[PDB]
């Protein structure tokens, strides 16, 4: 089973909707699918890969840098986060966290 990512940042002119399967981190997933996402650490130790969801649910237990409030307020570190419905990411949004 695969979910549809959409995924945002319009600073790139990105707004574009992809299959994820279920089992796929989502950076891994826009990667292979040639889309460019913000990284560093790919451990979900930092928050280079931060962004935020606007629609739909993941599954990022294995993050370990965002804080309760920051998951609450809808934070995602996209390096270890597998969709868990079809889903809406705004993309780059680590300034946001500052
Ligand atoms: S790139 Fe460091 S947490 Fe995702």
């Amino acid at each position: 089973p695969s979910f549809k990512v959409t995924l945002i940042n319009e600073t790139e002119g990105l707004n574009t909707t992809i299959e994820v399967p279920d089992d796929e981190y989502i950076l891994d997933a826009a990667e292979e699918q040639g889309i460019d996402l913000p990284y560093s650490c790919r451990a979900g130790a930092c928050s280079t890969c931060a962004g935020k969801i606007t629609a739909g649910t993941v599954d990022q237990s294995d993050q370990s840098f965002l804080d309760d409030d920051q998951i609450q307020a809808g934070y995602v570190l996209t390096c270890v986060a597998y969709p868990t419905s079809d889903c809406t990411i705004l993309t780059h949004q680590e300034e946001d966290l500052y």
